[PDB]
């Protein structure tokens, strides 16, 4: 840290362009409409019951399981909606909407979840409307990834971020050219690289009292997509362990193959 305070003060921090302002406002109203409990989750919130995740060595809660898959079918509906609401999605080929949909559903609803985290319970809200404990989304199927989610819930809170950084951090994760399959690989490509910069500049705009802020909040996409590829690994442990008719069609869908 040899003239970290300089270094800083000489970046060059440019403001969004008029054309970035409009996948802003956009991205930011897809993000809103799709989350809708959103403005009023923390005042009406259910706690799921402390006796329903409770306490071999890596045993599924069937429970707890239970009460997880019976929202979830909404929760994957709330991204497919997000997904189609931005332009750049909506035009590609059926197939492409499909892997980019497989490929970031769980980094986008654990990413809705952690801004949700409460340091006052220490809880997650899923969706809006349930609330839960570390153990019960750990026992009731996640595992680790429980601990990832709400390790990233807790560096989170620090960061102060708006619907809009949210929204566009949710767009650089749908728009990825990392998965196999895709035809319209540029038309991605090329979407995500405007995301991507549209992001910095709004960052830039919104001046956080914190250093190192883009590079910092760019690390939280890695923490993501291991949660993302960890969920795939247990998601596998869950159809293993837990009955086929506790896994709605839109749950199985998503996350097999
Ligand atoms: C245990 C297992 C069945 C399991 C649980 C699980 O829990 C969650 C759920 Cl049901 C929903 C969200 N979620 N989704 C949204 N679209 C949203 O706006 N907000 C939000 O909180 C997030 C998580 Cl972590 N996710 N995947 C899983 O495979």
């Amino acid at each position: 840290s040899h003239m970290e305070e300089m270094i800083r003060s000489l970046q060059q921090r440019p403001e969004p362009t008029p054309e970035e302002w409009d996948l802003i406002h956009i991205a930011t109203e897809a993000h809103r409409s799709t989350n809708a409990q959103g403005s009023h989750w923390k005042q009406r919130r259910k706690f799921l019951p402390d006796d329903i995740g409770q306490s071999d060595g890596d045993k599924v809660d069937l429970e707890a399981f239970s009460e997880f898959t019976k929202i979830i079918t909404p929760a994957i509906t709330r991204v497919v909606d997000f997904a189609k609401k931005l332009p750049m999605f909506s035009e590609l080929p059926c197939e492409d909407q499909i892997i980019l949909l497989k490929g970031c559903c769980m980094e986008i609803m654990s990413l809705r979840a952690a801004v949700r985290y409460d340091p006052e319970s220490d809880t997650l809200t899923l969706s809006g409307e349930m609330a839960v404990k570390r153990e019960q989304l750990k026992n009731g199927g996640l595992g680790v990834v429980s601990d990832a989610i709400f390790e990233l819930g807790k560096s989170l809170s620090a960061f102060n971020l708006d619907d809009t950084e949210v929204a566009l951090l949710q767009a650089v994760l749908l728009m990825s050219t990392d998965r196999s399959g895709l035809l319209c690989v540029d038309k991605i490509e090329k979407s995500q690289e405007a995301y991507l910069l549209a992001f910095e500049h709004y960052v830039n705009h919104r001046k956080h009292n914190i250093p190192h802020f883009w590079p910092k909040l760019l690390m939280k996409v890695t923490d993501l997509r291991m949660i993302g590829a960890c969920h795939a690994s247990r998601f596998l442990h869950m159809k293993v362990e837990c009955p086929t008719e506790l896994f709605p069609p839109l749950f199985l869908e998503v996350f097999e193959d």
